Parts: structure tokens; C-alpha cells; sequence
């Protein structure tokens, strides 16, 4: 079996991507960010502490006929940002375009940090890392992914998201149409229970490429591109008026500049990210001064190949036994 769904940014900037998924019978459709950076499916709840809830659709547990309360079991997790969620755990049908997964943990949210209540159009989340990342305690719960693999025709889902436009999440199968060239695939390593793997290297606009290993993760679910120091400074240092600004929380540019491209390395093959993808806009309405797309890993502890580095590629996640990422230019 196979599943396609359209994935849709939140805003005009590209925060976010929200893609309809099915729960429940009948169906009750939530609009949920999809996550490769972390495995808990957690929903906006008639549970959820009524003052949190600020127009997002939420998920009726009472009115589905096929939703059974998962006795005694609770979830609690914190996102690398700040922010929160917790609550009770359902077990429900949940189909992502067409592909429907039965018995599937729906985590629904008792309480949720003030950032989740701000975002009006995130209904919640769908984790697609590994499953030893589930907060469901004391029974660990398994992934939408984890899941679907048996009847998925291949245990792939790919992502291609769009530049100020829709793009597309596929289950079971590579789309070779979507893609030029060929797809260059590398090595995962799930220990830490990411789709993490090692960049060869980079490049700012037309310099020369610099061989140098960076390890860091597939994130679907954070919106920039966070890399070392060294690889973020030697990229400001190409824009003229740019400066690390310690209020704003990182590397702000003139409004008016013109950003260089970022090159990163798959193995021997180059992704190069148009530098319009690197503009976040003003700090604030009316400002001058707009903020970067690429920032520094050093207070995270951890590179972030986020949405600012995928939507510039097809990616392959291919959960076979031996996991690998393939990247293809669009
Ligand atoms: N990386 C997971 C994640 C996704 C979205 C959000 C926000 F912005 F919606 F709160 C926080 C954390």
C-alpha cells in the first residue's frame, strides 16, 4: 500500500508545514506539522485545558467509535525550542492520504505550552523519528511509520517541500518525476534516535568547496538550518552589514542585501540552497534589519538540517533494516 498528502506552509516565511491527516470513525480531520525530529503523534484534545485552546481544531475521543483509552498510560514531552505538551493516550484509526493505519497511539494533550496555543493552524504534531524517542509511559508506543512498514509496498516515506508553495509527503514509494539527477543515498545512524548522518562539506555562493565532516540531523520539524560556528560566520562574513545580535538571538542582515547560496555535501554529490531561502523577513514590522536563515549550533549541541536545507532537496527516508537518506536536486 501507499499514501500521498499535501503539505501546506503555515505563512508567508515558511515557519511551518501542516499536511490534513484522518483520525478516528468518522473521520475527523487535524492539520498536523510533520516531524522527523521527533516520535510522539500528539493532537489538540476536547481534553485539552479549555484557556490553551486557541482556534485549532481538536480531536473528539467521545465521538469515534473506534478510539479506546489506553489504560493507565500518559505521555510528557519537551521540545529542543521551550516548548511543551503531556496528556492521556487513545489508540484510533489514522489515515495520512489514503494509507490507514489501525490501533495507531493518539497522544491527546491535557495541557500545551503557550507556543503551541499561538499557533492557531498547527493542530498538532505526527513524529516520524525512531520510535525509541516515544514519550508513552510506562508502554513505550510505536510511530505512524513504524507502523505502515509491513504494509507499505517499500519502507520509504519522502519529503519535498515547497519554497513559498505546497509540496508533498509520500508513504511506500519514490516518485521519479519529482527529482533531477539521481539520488545520492548516505548512512543514518540511530543511536541517538535521529535520522542522523554526515554532510561532506561546503561552500558560500561560488567559492571553493570545503571538504569538512558535519554531523547533524534530518529535521522536518524546525524551520532553520543550524550549523558550527566556524560554517556560520565564514557565511555572514559574505553579506555585507550582517552582525550576531545578542537581543534578536542570532545573525541579523540588511534588509536590502543580497543573500550568497549555501552548498552543503551528500557524499560527492552538492545541494545548493538558493539564497532567498536564507531571508526570514524584518525582527519586527517595519524594521530594516531581517533575520537569517542560517544560525549557529553552538547553544543547541546539535546540527540541524531543518526545513531551510530539506525543501531545497527531494529526500528519501528509507527505514530498511539498515537505515540511509537519499537527497536528489528539484
Ligand atoms: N521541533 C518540534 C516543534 C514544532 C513546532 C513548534 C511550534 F513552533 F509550533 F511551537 C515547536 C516545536
Amino acid at each position: 500500500s501507499t499514501g500521498s498528502a499535501t503539505t501546506t506552509p503555515i505563512d508567508s516565511l515558511d515557519d511551518a508545514y501542516i499536511t490534513p491527516v484522518q483520525i478516528g470513525t468518522p473521520a475527523q480531520t487535524l492539520n498536523l506539522d510533520f516531524d522527523t525530529g521527533s516520535s510522539d503523534l500528539w493532537v489538540f484534545s476536547s481534553e485539552t485545558t479549555a484557556s490553551e485552546v486557541d482556534g485549532q481544531t481538536i480531536y473528539t475521543p467521545s465521538k469515534s467509535t473506534t478510539a479506546k483509552l489506553l489504560s493507565g498510560a500518559t505521555w510528557s514531552i519537551s521540545y529542543g525550542d521551550g516548548s511543551s505538551s503531556s496528556g492521556d493516550v487513545y489508540t484510533d484509526t489514522v489515515s495520512v492520504g489514503g494509507l490507514t493505519v489501525t490501533g495507531q497511539a493518539v497522544e491527546s494533550a491535557k495541557k500545551v505550552s503557550s507556543s503551541f496555543t499561538e499557533d492557531s493552524t498547527i493542530d498538532g504534531l505526527l513524529g516520524l523519528a525512531f520510535s525509541t524517542l516515544n514519550t508513552v509511559s510506562p508502554t513505550q508506543q510505536k510511530t505512524f511509520f513504524d507502523n505502515a512498514k509491513a504494509s507499505l509496498d517499500s519502507p520509504v516515506f519522502t519529503a519535498d517541500l515547497g519554497y513559498h508553495a505546497p509540496g508533498t509527503y509520500n508513504f511506500g514509494f519514490i516518485d521519479t518525476t519529482a527529482y533531477t539527477g539521481s539520488i545520492t543515498y548516505t548512512a543514518v545512524s540511530t543511536k541517538q534516535g535521529f535520522w542522523e548522518w554526515t554532510s561532506t562539506g561546503y561552500a558560500v555562493g561560488s567559492g571553493t568547496f570545503k571538504s569538512t565532516s558535519i554531523d547533524g540531523i534530518a529535521d522536518t520539524g524546525t524551520t532553520l538550518l543550524y550549523l558550527p560556528a566556524t560554517v556560520v560566520s565564514a557565511y555572514w562574513a559574505q553579506v555585507s552589514g550582517a552582525k550576531s545580535s545578542s537581543s534578536v538571538g542570532g545573525y541579523v542582515f540588511p534588509c536590502s542585501a543580497t543573500l550568497p547560496s549555501f552548498t552543503f555535501g551528500v557524499g560527492s554529490a552538492r545541494i545548493v540552497i538558493p539564497g532567498d531561502y536564507i531571508d526570514f523577513g524584518p525582527i519586527s514590522t517595519g524594521s530594516s534589519s531581517c533575520f537569517g536563515g542560517i544560525q549557529s549550533s553552538a547553544g543547541i549541541g546539535i546540527n540541524i538540517f531543518g526545513d531551510v536545507a530539506l525543501k531545497a532537496a527531494f529526500v528519501v527516508f528509507n527505514g530498511a533494516t539498515t537505515p540511509t537518506l537519499g537527497f536528489a536536486s528539484k
